[PDB]
């Protein structure tokens, strides 16, 4: 049972700008997604300070980067607070409408796409490199859900029958054909060292057969 939703017009505009603007510095997508994971881990850590049972769904707080060249996917896994179904539908827990408004004003006023994270909509930088994005998520207060979009104005939400996650969020980037450098170990290491050196959680880059 799959529910299909329309993006708000402002978010559809944001994604089309990200997909269509000529902008070579695409590597910042990974910084933005790792930053989102760190924010989600901060949230469940804070909640656990007054209620230790919040970590009954998993005590480890970490970020995993999983490249798969056969599937041409890069997956970013975190054990943060996750998202409810309502969060997913509401622009994956962001204030994307007001954030997009501020971002596009800054772009005409000198800014570039790399500053997207300052406007709270860094998730959508995934479409710099991905033709399709799948988000699997589990929040303590809801069931496991799968969000998916290839842009084009719509996204889907369904209950996830796949591998149970415990708690957190999995962002699966189905990479564009010409963006497979982001599956190479040395390229991922370079980006993480350049942009994510002070993230306060272990980042593990998985290797392949
Ligand atoms: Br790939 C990769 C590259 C470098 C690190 C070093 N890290 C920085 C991120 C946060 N943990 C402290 C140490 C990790 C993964």
């Amino acid at each position: 049972e799959v529910e299909t939703f329309a993006f708000q017009a402002e978010i559809a505009q944001l994604m089309s700008l990200i997909i269509n603007t000529f902008y070579s510095n695409k590597e910042i997508f990974l910084r933005e997604l790792i930053s989102n994971s760190s924010d989600a881990l901060d949230k469940i850590r804070y909640e656990s300070l007054t209620d230790p049972s919040k970590l009954d769904s998993g005590k480890e707080l970490h970020i995993n980067l999983i490249p798969n060249k056969q599937d041409r996917t890069l997956t970013i896994v975190d054990t943060g607070i996750g998202m409810t179904k309502a969060d997913l539908i509401n622009n994956l827990g962001t204030i994307a409408k007001s954030g997009t408004k501020a971002f596009m004003e800054a772009l005409q006023a000198g800014a570039d796409i790399s500053m997207i994270g300052q406007f709270g909509v860094g998730f959508y930088s995934a479409y710099l490199v991905a033709e399709k994005v799948t988000v699997i998520t589990k929040h303590n207060d809801d069931e496991q859900y799968a969000w998916e979009s290839s842009a084009g104005g719509s996204f889907t939400v369904r209950t996830d029958t796949g591998e149970p996650m415990g708690r957190g969020t999995k962002v699966i980037l189905h990479l564009k054909e010409d963006q497979t450098e982001y599956l190479e170990e040395r390229r991922i290491k370079e980006i993480v060292k350049k942009h994510s050196q002070f993230i306060g959680y272990p980042i593990t880059l998985f290797v392949e057969k």
